[PDB]
């Protein structure tokens, strides 16, 4: 199940969004560089402050992700499936590419096991909703832009490795 804007109070894009050509074949996890959060109520709490912070500190129109995972194990709905993100702040991979952005800081710690469990079902509705393509890549930002330092998790991305859409 998805917590949507709307359930979590989103405030709307400062300006219009463009939508993403779907399917996608390269789908991007990057830490959030928050606290983390274990129910639903905090996890709220934590999204509505990355869109703050993505507008007001960083100057994007919207909170930067498609999607949000908590370590409560939910989906909290950034610019969704089909609008573009600004992860990257590169257009050249924003546009062909999905967010998944875990709601903590995973340098050291590791994503809880309703993290990673959730990545897996997220995965496949993105496939049966015609959003990610069956071949798709899953990779690390760090891998990306390898200088960012904000996309330097490693321990996040650790837990990944062997999986088979890993790269
Ligand atoms: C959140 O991070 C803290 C470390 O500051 C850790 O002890 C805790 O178990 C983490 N909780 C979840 C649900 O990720």
């Amino acid at each position: 199940d998805f917590v949507e804007r709307q359930q979590w109070l989103a405030q709307p894009p400062q300006k219009e969004i463009p939508d993403l050509e779907l399917p996608v074949g390269l789908v991007i996890a990057l830490p959030t560089n928050s606290e983390n959060c274990s129910t639903q109520a905090i996890c709220v709490l934590r999204v509505r402050l990355l869109q703050t912070y993505d507008i007001e500190s960083s100057q994007k129109c919207d909170i930067a992700y498609n999607f949000l995972i908590g370590g409560d194990g939910n989906v909290y709905v950034g610019r969704g499936w089909n609008k573009m993100g600004a992860h990257m702040n590169n257009i050249n991979y924003d546009s062909q590419s999905l967010s998944f952005a875990y709601i903590g800081s995973f340098k050291t710690i590791q994503p809880s096991a309703k993290q990673l469990s959730v990545t897996r079902l997220l995965l496949e509705r993105g496939v049966k909703l015609g959003k990610i393509a069956p071949s798709y890549r899953f990779t690390a930002s760090s891998k990306l832009m390898p200088s960012v330092t904000d996309f330097k998790a490693d321990a996040l991305y650790a837990s990944f490795a062997n999986w088979t859409h890993w790269s």
